[PDB]
């Protein structure tokens, strides 16, 4: 089946705990998978105006670990749960990807997580501005604007409305499609 298929291949990229005791300051990313008429999306948040480290950006959901987490993986699911109600029945994480080292100092281990069916987000406002899909092969074959550096646009057909994802969180979504949807027959 495609989930099934989809798991098989993100087991491959795993690379567990390997470089989690690290000394890092540490902050987590669930890449969500969402399944919706027949095709995979991953689910994007754009953050509060209010927020002070980049307002207004598109982001996965995610956050600073925290003494409760009892792995990474814990971090990302209980921002995930803060920012967009995701609660823990609803996400089976499939595995940990290439961590993203920042700054120096910083490692941000980005999860991807298989979403349920019956998942509604209820975006927290003092976090989460907007809430929103993306279908996993756009990032095949993105609409890029070079602003010098590379942005995707994506327009949702559903409404018209454009979001601009860049950076990391650009780089992190061709890398879920690549390695999902690469060498698949039609
Ligand atoms: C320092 O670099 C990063 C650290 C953390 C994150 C993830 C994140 O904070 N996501 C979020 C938070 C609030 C609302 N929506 C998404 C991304 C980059």
């Amino acid at each position: 089946s495609m989930l099934d298929d989809a798991k098989a291949r993100l087991r491959k990229y795993d690379i567990g705990g390997k470089y989690s005791h690290l000394p890092y300051n540490k902050y987590s990313v669930l890449l969500p998978l969402v399944a919706k008429e027949g095709k995979l999306h991953l689910l994007f948040t754009v953050r509060s105006e209010k927020l002070r480290r980049a307002p207004g950006e598109v982001c996965f959901p995610g956050g600073k670990r925290d003494p409760t987490d009892m792995d990474d993986a814990a971090t990302a699911l209980r921002e995930a749960q803060e920012e967009v109600g995701l609660r823990p029945h609803q996400v089976e994480v499939v595995c940990c990807l290439v961590p993203c080292l920042i700054d120096t100092d910083t490692l941000i281990t980005p999860f991807v997580g298989l979403i349920d069916h019956n998942f509604q987000a209820q975006p927290n406002p003092a976090e989460v501005k907007d809430v929103f899909l993306v279908p996993l092969a756009y990032f095949l074959h993105p609409q890029v604007h070079d602003q010098i550096n590379h942005i995707f646009e994506y327009t949702n057909p559903e409404d018209g409305v454009t979001y601009q994802i860049k950076g990391m969180t650009a780089n992190l979504a061709v890398l879920v499609a690549f390695i999902i949807l690469e060498k698949k027959p039609t």
